[PDB]
């Protein structure tokens, strides 16, 4: 012999070697790969179309009785590189997918000198999972990745691990942060699936498991909903006898309703119809249309409407009591009748404005404890809303 | 004869193969492929480009006699894998492509001893289908798929199914669900298209049915029409000479119409101009601009604008008929010439106010009674809407 | 000889093929194809981009000697299946091309035993071409597919067709209705352009020609267009010494001027400025803002701001013309003094509160007899629109 | 020798053809391609991203010493097609380029007997410019295509043009029109860049110039500003103690300053700020804030809050001087002191109207002179306008 | 020997050559590449995704003993092209990438006589990198572009610098400007990654630095906020008795909050929840809200709601105080009996109307020292703004 190089061990093993054959001695042995995955970003989430976008790194080896060599005689070599479209490889795909993902190739793989082949490669994939929105801003997402091969059978290829489950589970080196998502877990599960009898699969599953960061939606949806609630405690102090009371009031509910549909369109709703969220909002709407019907009922209650005296009835039930209960406090003779009938044209006038006087008085009365009832009842709320962020927040 | 490994027998039956051929011995038999389909997702439906976009699970096999070998004196090997990009492979494709989706290959195939070589492969398809949309959220789509070789003939390739047509009609064993889109079923049926006289093509003809899970659709469509129903029923009770009213109900016009559009860029309509839900938007539209007419009439009606009298034809008409039919109830001369002057000037004042009086007297019973006959006509209208939905829901 | 199978008739005339040469004997003689389209889907109209974008069905045939065999002594085949990369295939593509469209690709075509070669495929295309909007909603648009030769002249490769054009320009078998565009005819056209002297290029030369159907654009456009002018007849009763008249006359015109920016991005408008239906919506807002002016004529001419008598010059040009025009109809003397004043502070009051009536009375007149211009106006603007949408309809 | 066709040529010049060398006899000889472009269409241009889109229709032709033949002794051929994967071809590409766009290839090229090699191909490429918006409807832009070897230097590739540069610049025959872009000229440019000492790189460089067409943002631009100037000449007209005249104001404010916004997302704005468009229209809102302004200021010199007596310095400042500046014009002891009170109860009324109807007269005469002013300075604004505009136009 | 031409040399040296083997004599001596990098154009940054998207120039050389030769008996050629996919080459791919980007293909190599081969290639690289929005338009982002060899080791793959890293941080030659992104340095770094005992990678990381240009959100940010301020400081002359101020003030609330969801889309906030504009913001609307809520509270405080005298305890308090602190200044007896009864109806309606003029009084006083309250502190906070803007803008 002689040296022309170490590229002879690469014309001893790739001379005769067929990349289309399963590369064992005994046809009855199953190749068995060994993968791991490490997360690195999460791409994108669509609740809508109910499909995940990561992008994670990936690594296998295998063994086959092809790619052999004594370390010896080659000059000390125990490993080299040769390209990826000159062995075989195994064709490990996910059961999620739904699309292809655009994702670097890789040409070169390792080979020891025992036949064990090490592949690494990044790869972006598509999948589908299903995205509960129950609770919007706070919410955990559970999202399965299959490995399987897609033609070969259980004693045909076998799929176990790299490495121990308990440090692929606990493994956030390089992860990209500050992106919405927070990865919490990467479980891995070993299942055989079996589609019948004499046809079993070999299925390596890991579970991701992702919780959104819910400070986007704090200042997007909490903000103009606790900032319009100011604006009506505001509105009240109009005095409703003035006009512009009801003009003010379905302003401002016109100026919420155009925020609810110009928020529902960046906020999805999947398959549950609403979250909690929309039962909130919901609220809110019916604190302010009781709001609004509260200033239409002292508008219709304190008029000029050529109307009767207010009944004695809810008259000492109202002033005498809500000031203790909440609140507190022969030509001559013609002359005559000429002077009658001016007195008496006055006189009636007097009285209309007395009446009117009255019902001014009773509403301002009403509006006084409406805006009471109002604000405790917006308080309670808030306390609420409050009492059950904080059960979230603490640990 | 000796023992490499039992990579020789894909040394004798790859060795000198040609790939370009149709594989059978006498060329006036048909290679039959038998294929079979599992829908996996519906990734999107565009109704206004009437294009699907499904994903499916897909898999195929033929008979060839030039991959055939004797179980026996090859270690009793009855299968293998060959790759995809040594043996022939028939061109089956979908009539109704507009587009290339992109799909993972498989490298490799299934060649059982006999010569049947089994193929298995995910594809995503992009095609094409009239969708009608005379019922938005409660609609049905009819799409079909259509497996045919695109050159080769009856006579060249044939195309049966797997397994049966009752069991590919009841599959749905991994569907994703929670994406707007139930499936019903994916029934098979088997055409020969002949496009002349003595050129004849096998088609088997998927037809997939979907159906629209209508609950998106009622809290972005059902909840601000019934609302602002509300908000006009409120405003009713605002008095109408106070002058907001108008200014009220042109508000209220204002924030539906600009509902309208801003829901109709996100529900589209093709090729029959509205559907049903148009026609409700419009009868919601009618109620809302004679809520409008009503209060113009009224406030036309209620004013002071040096009016005549209440006419006497019209004035027992109504006063004493609507509380009945629906509702309920020298110098001493010349003073005497100054006093009389003023007498004058009082008394004309004093019936002008009372003509006006009289006016706003007839103006609120005609504001309960417009108010009574549309309130009931809102009634009747959500009644019958009610009862709609519940023939739908009903089984 | 023997009997192997007849793949022995592809090894006999794809042994010493080389698919570089143009296939011809005599390198004098052109090498004619003969190709024809049927149309298959409109995908997309860019108006702005001035790109259109369609799905064809395409095939093509050609001669080429070096195919031929007997179809004796081949057990009497006559053709075959032969794939495509290993033929020569000529470069016929398109003039119009801005982009690529994905299209899947055919991996066999047909031989015939004279050499006739023929082959199938479908294609998607992204053309470029002039659109004319004109008038948005009814129009045709003229569409040119120019098949040739990207590289040889026309003593090197000519086009021919498949088919007579008479029953190319009559075909409408597979195309996709309901998609916002019908087709009218594609009619081919054969050109030999040359560049200059001793180059010249066969180009065949189809002209799509498509209708869009205009009922998409009467309900997204005639239908609020058409429905703000009731609102505005509505308007017109309000009695204009109210106030709340201008209120919910510039409420109106806000709620059209928000429509029309609301409209122009969904309506594209290219090299001309604007079609006739922007002059349409010009006009529909020139009567709004008249019907705007005559409210604020109004409101100015019918006021209390200290003003004079109404001028008899116009006074019974008003009165007695338009109900006949158009509508209908020592101490006492101390006391004298005293009494005398508050005679004079009342009758400036009453004579205040009378000329204040005139110009009451005036107002009045002209706000009937301009309603009635108005909606004369809006009348023989809408019957108008109508004759010129029937011309249309009819035939 | 004998004939089996003239495919023995191009068995002669391929068989021990090696395309990776540059094909030259003496190596001290550079490559000389010879390169011309005629645009075609200008798809995009992004003036955030600084990106342009075109397509252009490419050649060149270059010489090489392996691909000659005689044009004798193979029956008087002097070209033929050559497929383009089989020669060597030089790599010539874009300094400019972000992206790759698609274009069809052309697999097949021209060679003469003499080895000149003409290669036609259509290339879509996106490029990056720097893009001036100092005025942004009328506006040309200077880009830059500079092709270029990637690669080899000026003594082993260099770059001519195939025609004469006084013709490529003035070639306008198959450009798209109607496309928001008027071609000017495609100018060429040679230049030799040295990055260093011994290592220079041969360059051609285009220059491409385009010009805006600005008819499409006179419609929508122009049209509406000009258009709520006449709401506000109209609205002037409204008398100021009405109080419906500020609410008139403040609408129209808010109706343009929804128009500002909404056109501000579809006009871009790169490195500079803005265009001179955006000084208009701030200009445009500098007259519509002192419009409000003189109706506040109206509205509150108009009004009556107890106020005091119209100031003589400023009462004979104004009444007399704007008419000829520009306008024009024991028991009866006891009733006379019953009645003394009330003649001062009815004289002190009397005097505070008076004094309100002189603060009438002087706002009524302010308000007409602050409209001339204000229709004055908007027509000096409106005829600034069009004579900066007639500069442009002409010529 | 003889000359057929000077690819005798390729023929040599690319004969027997495996492009799969690591080219080196010595199998335990590393390959050192050889690389740097000019950033040509920032194409876009996602704040939302952390993903960057650039494109540069990229360059490397390596050194192989499989390419000498010696430069004599080789006609004196000291270097050639050769074709890239003949040799090997290193795979030199980034950690940070998470998509592929298009980038044109270079196929061609240098390679000298001593086995210096030089690969330059362009290419378009997105990456994900951590960004802050602590201050949205004044804002460094530092960046990390980490090339490393995804698989062999660095005793197998050694990564150096081409040229000196002082001058690789100051190389700003061909960066496109005006382009939203100032390029500020690009620092080289060299790092040894172990991922655990025996088994090191090499790495070298490139810090890029990029600065946001300010001027862009300095007109659709600062404008509208600074202008809105001044419609308020006009609003405030309005006299707040006439009831058209609060419609003022909420109209201009509205337009406000129009403006800040607007705006809150085109601006993003990721992973700190707001930068500082968003807390400018909330003190502009905290200016809003009481500059709304005192006019609230003098419309309270003047009007006519049957209330009583004016405190003196607060007259004096603030009349003759806000003077001097800011501001400054028998039938004759039934005839009695019939004339009193009219003097005591007058007399009660004078005291109600001076009773209304008092607190009239009161609150002409509060809205001017209230409206220099407000302007005080409108004119302190922007001065604030201001000096916060010039320590920046400042060297
Ligand atoms: C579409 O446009 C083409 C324009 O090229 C029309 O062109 C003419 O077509 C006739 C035959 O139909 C030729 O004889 C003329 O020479 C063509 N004229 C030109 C200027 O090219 C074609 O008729 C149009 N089709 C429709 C339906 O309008
Ligand atoms: C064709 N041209 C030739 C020289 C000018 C630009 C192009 C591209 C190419 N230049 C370059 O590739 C290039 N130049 N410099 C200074 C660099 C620094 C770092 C990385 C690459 C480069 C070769
Ligand atoms: C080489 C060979 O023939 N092996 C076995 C044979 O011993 C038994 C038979 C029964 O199935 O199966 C096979």
């Amino acid at each position: 012999t002689t040296q022309p190089a170490l590229l002879r061990l690469s014309d001893h093993l790739l001379a005769n070697y067929k990349k289309g054959v399963r590369p064992v001695r005994d046809w009855r042995k199953p190749t068995t790969v060994s993968i791991d995955v490490i997360m690195y970003a999460i791409l994108n989430v669509d609740e809508k179309n109910q499909v995940l976008t990561t992008y994670i790194w990936y690594r296998q080896y295998w063994t086959d009785e092809f790619l052999q060599w004594t370390p010896e005689d080659f000059d000390n070599v125990t490993k080299l590189s040769i390209p990826t479209d000159s062995i075989w490889v195994p064709d490990i795909l996910i059961n999620e997918f739904v699309d292809v993902g655009k994702s670097p190739n890789i040409p070169y793989v390792y080979v020891h000198h025992r036949g064990e082949v090490q592949n690494y490669k990044p790869l972006q994939l598509v999948t589908a999972c299903s995205l509960d929105i129950y609770n919007f801003p706070f919410d955990v997402q559970n999202c399965s990745l299959t490995f399987t091969s897609w033609l070969h059978t259980i004693q045909d290829i076998n799929i176990t691990l790299w490495r121990s489950p308990e440090e692929v589970r606990s493994d956030k080196s390089i992860f990209i942060n500050q992106g919405e998502w927070e990865l919490l877990e990467v479980f891995p599960q070993f299942k055989e699936f079996s589609i019948d009898i004499s046809n079993s699969y070999a299925e390596m599953k890991f579970y991701v498991i992702i919780r959104r960061r819910p400070l986007f939606y704090a200042v997007s949806l909490l903000l103009p909903s606790i900032f319009l609630m100011v604006v009506d405690i505001v509105g009240f102090c109009l005095p409703p006898d003035s006009g512009e009371r009801v003009s003010f009031k379905i302003t401002l509910l016109l100026g919420y309703s155009v925020f609810l549909i110009i928020v529902s369109d960046t906020l999805p709703a999947t398959a549950i119809g609403t979250p909690l969220i929309g039962v909130y909002f919901v609220v809110c709407m019916a604190l302010l249309v009781i709001s609004l019907a509260e200033t239409i009922f002292i508008v219709r209650l304190v008029h000029k409407q050529d109307l009767q005296r207010p009944v004695p009835d809810w008259l000492r039930h109202l002033v005498l009591d809500r000031i203790a209960w909440i609140l507190c406090l022969l030509a001559v003779r013609g002359l005559l009748q000429e002077l009658s009938s001016i007195r008496h044209f006055l006189e009636k006038r007097d009285e209309m404005r007395e009446v009117a006087r009255d019902w001014l008085r009773v509403g301002y009365v009403l509006d006084r404890l409406l805006f009471r009832i109002y604000l405790l009842a917006v308080l309670a709320y808030s306390i609420t809303l409050v009492t059950l962020w904080s059960i979230w927040h603490y640990s």
